[PDB]
């Protein structure tokens, strides 16, 4: 079979599709119309975008296929370097700090961040209890100022203070600013052009901001000596077991820089999601309201009640399975090869994984695969292979899947706990898009049910 394409333009093929500020709903809307692969050419690229179970599970196949920089994380390269998301399999760095770092990911290794993960929890219910009666949430912005002050607290024990500022910390304002240039560098179909000069130089000036601020928290922390049980000192200590090396200097600013995107990116949008879906399906939220009165028995909650917030479990799930924060992945072909019997790639050939469509194929979920129903991950091992991918693939996979589904878990728990929701503005849902999906303007009212922490 030859594959269809969507519109073109001329000498620019199909880049001016990628000229909008919502590139990966585009990208959705063309894969209903042509179905689950359509080819995708801009000048010097081309790229196959798959959107059923039935190509991908293949495309996840780890001895046919690996983990390719698009052409947005070699931009992003430019400040997360060679940090685990923006390095080759191939790089000796990817490996070696991937040794290392798994042991700090594991779900074991949960059980000590949850102290601080409760610290920064604490601050948000806090917040949200000091409201007045008058006053509204603005939800993505508080998740924001959650999900970053815990993996600052977690990583290395540094505050951000979030939750006492209405503008960002000097760091963040740099990361969220390259972040933005790296993304809207996409579309820019003559960059060199003039036009881009400031760009450029801002780029520059914040790259370098980001630097310092954290080359100066390692060598404050080596310089001290203290051992906290945080990610810096696990990657001060660490040795690879393979090569016996640990991580060098710079490598560890860049995990640090990665952890960091990850914190603010992602996790937050999962739990803006989540809400957003509970106040939009009542009886779901008060099922899952009843699941966290009845668990979080305690002013605060235990890592172990955390693990028991099963139904909390599965609102994330299908959180995630409608609008998966990272929404999607890329792959190279290792080898000349035949994609599901039809389609056949040459070594070197780029795959992309639109996961939303994926997550949205029919004959996997069923025809109501629009509707909001976290019952379907009641039982997972029903779930055929790779149906499910919102952290990606094999070794490739997200290694702070386990961080962030519990401080989900642990937030939404105590949120469910300690207040009634209202969607005052009944609030159509408006999807911005970064380097990931947030619901922008997402607000609701909070009622305190008064329990004390
Ligand atoms: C709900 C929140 C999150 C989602 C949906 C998510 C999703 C993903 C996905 C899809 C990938 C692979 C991307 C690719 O193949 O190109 C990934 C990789 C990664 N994520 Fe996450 N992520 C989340 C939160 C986090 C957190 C909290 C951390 C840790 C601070 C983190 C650290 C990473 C790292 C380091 C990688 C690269 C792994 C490697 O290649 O060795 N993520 N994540
Ligand atoms: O960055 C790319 O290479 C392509 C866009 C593209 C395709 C062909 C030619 C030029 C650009 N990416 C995409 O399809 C989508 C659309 C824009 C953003 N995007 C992404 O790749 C998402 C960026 C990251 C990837 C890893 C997980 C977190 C999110």
């Amino acid at each position: 079979k030859e594959m269809p394409q969507p519109k073109t333009f001329g000498e620019l093929k199909n880049l001016p599709l990628l000229n909008t500020d919502k590139p990966v709903q585009a990208l959705m809307k063309i894969a209903d119309e042509l179905g689950e692969i359509f080819k995708f050419e801009a000048p010097g690229r081309v790229t196959r975008y798959l959107s059923s179970q039935r190509l991908i599970k293949e495309a996840c196949d780890e001895s046919r296929f690996d983990k390719n920089l698009s052409q947005a994380l070699k931009f992003v390269r430019d400040f997360a370097g060679d940090g685990l998301f923006t390095s080759w399999t191939h790089e000796k760095n990817w490996k070696k700090a991937h040794n290392i770092l798994l042991p700090s990911f594991s779900q074991q290794a949960m059980k000590g961040y949850h102290a601080m993960m409760v610290d920064i929890a604490v601050q948000l219910v806090q917040k949200w209890e000091r409201l007045n009666a008058d006053e509204h949430i603005e939800v993505p912005e508080d998740m924001t100022r959650l999900t970053l002050d815990t993996i600052g607290l977690c990583g290395f024990n540094y505050r951000f203070n979030s939750f006492y500022r209405d503008q960002p910390h000097p760091f963040i304002t740099s990361m969220v600013r390259a972040l933005d240039e790296a993304m809207n560098k996409l579309q820019r179909a003559n960059p060199d052009d003039p036009a881009y000069d400031e760009n450029k130089r801002q780029f520059q000036e914040d790259i370098k901001v980001m630097n310092d601020l954290v080359d100066k928290i390692i060598a404050d922390r080596k310089a001290s000596g203290e051992q906290s049980d945080d990610l810096l000192t696990h990657m001060l200590n660490g040795k690879d077991p393979e090569t016996g090396e640990p991580l060098d200097d710079e490598n560890i600013r860049y995990q640090i820089i990665t952890f960091l995107i990850a914190g603010h990116e992602t996790t937050s949008g999962l739990l803006s999601f989540a809400l957003y879906f509970l106040v939009k399906n009542p009886h779901v939220l008060q099922k899952a309201a009843e699941e966290a009165a009845r668990v979080l028995v305690d002013p605060v909650p235990s890592y172990k009640q955390v693990k028991q917030l099963k139904y909390v479990g599965m609102v994330l799930n299908e959180a995630l399975r409608l609008w998966p924060t990272a929404p999607a992945f890329s792959l190279y072909a290792k080898e000349d090869t035949v994609l599901g019997g039809e389609y056949p790639l040459e070594k070197g050939d780029e795959l992309m994984v639109l996961i939303p469509q994926l997550h949205r194929d029919k004959t996997i979920w069923g025809d109501d695969v629009e509707e909001f129903r976290p019952e379907r991950f009641e039982n997972p091992s029903a779930i055929p292979q790779h149906a499910f991918k919102p952290f990606g693939n094999g070794q490739r996979a997200c290694i702070g899947q386990q961080f962030a589904l519990h401080e989900a878990t642990l937030v939404l728990g105590m949120m469910l706990k300690h207040f009634d929701f209202e969607d005052h503005t009944n609030y159509e849902l408006d999807i911005k898009e970064t380097l990931t999906l947030k619901p922008e303007g997402f607000v609701v009212k909070a009622k305190s049910k008064k329990i004390p922490l």
